[PDB]
């Protein structure tokens, strides 16, 4: 239910402990939460604020083809991953622009500096889009989601195709209590841009409906969780389609759920708006496998949200 | 609360989905479930039925010490993990086929026999303290995370995983307790356990006590107060011939939990033994016997 996501946000606002975080921004936070979304009751794309389904749609596609380089996201005009690639870049020997230490916060503080940033980030983007060698070096975020989903590296010079394996298991072994996918690779976690927040997920089959639980170690509640919800609903639907099942529930389970302190006002304005109907998701029936979908194959129809509420992303 | 666990047994009898499998076992289950235990209210040993604290503490001390060999467990009268060890020996070259008591004695007295026959391969001890990397190294998750709590309490990365997709397809007993996360605030240590598969009458009691004990041990080691243990379930199943038991348990009135007393004259929990963990004021209802 939309109300479930809203109730969490309210609860964090109302009874969240204040907490310093890796980004030095400041958060309000709980530990341990669970919300359920019945997918039969609408595709859970938030209606109390416009959420851009395109960006969700193309980040997931990016996950599904194993890709960890942001060039693909740039091609489809998705900048939601840029900052971490930009951070790697500025901190390398190859960057000789103006100083960028702590840019996450400084572009909020100083307007002149935000022009300096706006420029350098632009150049970064264009370099990624056009120089292949640059792209190869500075578009790469490490063995994040696509790598662990598609290409978990084995001790003996090979790789496990975790997503595929589990889709196949749904088909032949639906009562399996082992239908798990993990992004959490201890080996790789030091070398990733950010260790997987949406960390592990598990599937369940009952009476011809597929349900999914995701275990999220860390949830940015205003900016993060709207995306994640929609992302995992999509994936459940796409897997349903393949495996010929109907949709069950998404269960979203959180460790540290938190509100960035400069999202407090946004969440407040969000909380005063009236919930509307979730839209309907329509898939292209011609496409056979989860790995076969492209962006024009997934649409959400009947989506009438309240206006965008903008907020700054904590780097 | 204890009543949080009892809600789950009740919900499964009320609305759990029945499933019969390739082995013939019937189960009523649900999918996705969160319980909370505030450990300042008392250590979560179920009062509605005796839960034996001896085996849980030997098992968890075994897990914490990296051990994957049953010698330790045997020294302490914990037989939980005999079976795969005795199976392998009965198939081995030096057997001349009452006999389980002679294997056990072998494991206890002959050091050479043990480093050969009491060894289980990939289990919690291996997963928590010895995750093999590609090059041949090993990662000590539990350790690093202990270090992480000390130096960086605010970290959102306080994770231990027992789930390796390379290892799972070939392992006899893939891990039920799939991963868990620590979180620190206001000097209190909390723990959430994601568990992919849950035996509600039999497993879940044992489970709640193990992870609460760990939360206390880690707490004690990093010098902190305990907070909550949050228990999250994937597929949570009541076995078809545990139903009458569950009904009997649901009649009994709830009593206050006991109080965990740890021994203060020992600094590291890495030198903890059975005598350093005791439970005071434990007053449960009688055991409810039930087929494993
Ligand atoms: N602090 C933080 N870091 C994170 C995440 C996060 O949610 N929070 N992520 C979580 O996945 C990843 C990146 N995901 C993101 C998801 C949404 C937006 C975002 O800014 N959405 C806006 C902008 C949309 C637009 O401009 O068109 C919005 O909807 O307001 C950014 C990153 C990795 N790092
Ligand atoms: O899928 C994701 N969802 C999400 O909410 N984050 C957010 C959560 C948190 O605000 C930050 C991660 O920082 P840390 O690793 O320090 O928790 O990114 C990241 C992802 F990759």
């Amino acid at each position: 239910m939309e109300e479930a996501y809203l109730a969490l946000g309210k609860k964090i606002l109302e009874e969240g402990h204040f907490k310093e975080d890796r980004t030095g921004t400041g958060t309000y936070s709980l530990f341990g939460y669970q919300m359920r979304f019945d997918l039969a009751k609408g595709f859970p794309l938030l209606t109390t604020k416009r959420v851009p389904f395109g960006l969700i749609k193309s980040e997931l596609l990016w996950f599904l083809k194993g890709d960890t380089n942001i060039r693909y996201l740039l091609e489809r005009n998705n900048h939601i991953w840029d900052e971490w690639a930009f951070e790697r870049y500025v901190k390398s020997a190859d960057y000789q622009g103006p100083d960028m230490t702590d840019f996450g916060h400084r572009v909020l503080q100083d307007p002149a500096f935000a022009e300096q940033y706006k420029e350098e980030h632009q150049k970064f983007c264009d370099a990624i889009l056009n120089d292949a060698e640059f792209a190869e070096k500075y578009g790469e975020l490490g063995n994040i989601y696509g790598a662990q989903w598609r290409h978990w590296e084995t001790k003996d010079g090979s790789f496990i195709d975790q997503l595929a394996n589990v889709i196949e298991m749904i088909k032949t072994n639906p009562d399996s209590r082992r239908l798990i996918v993990s992004a959490w690779n201890p080996e790789d976690v030091p070398s990733m841009a950010l260790p997987p927040c949406h960390t592990m997920f598990q599937f369940y089959v009952n009476e011809g409906k597929l349900s999914c639980q995701l275990y999220q170690r860390s949830a940015d509640v205003f900016l993060g969780v709207p995306f994640n919800i929609a992302s995992y609903a999509l994936l459940t639907h796409l897997i349903a389609h393949e495996t010929g099942l109907e949709v069950g529930e998404f269960v979203h389970t959180l460790g540290d759920a938190h509100l960035y302190q400069n999202h407090v006002e946004q969440m407040q304005e969000q909380l005063s708006r009236e919930v509307r109907s979730f839209p309907t998701l329509v898939l292209n029936p011609d496409k056979a496998s989860v790995f076969d979908f492209d962006m024009e194959d997934i649409k959400v129809e009947g989506y009438d949200p309240h206006p965008t509420i903008k907020a700054p992303i904590a780097v």
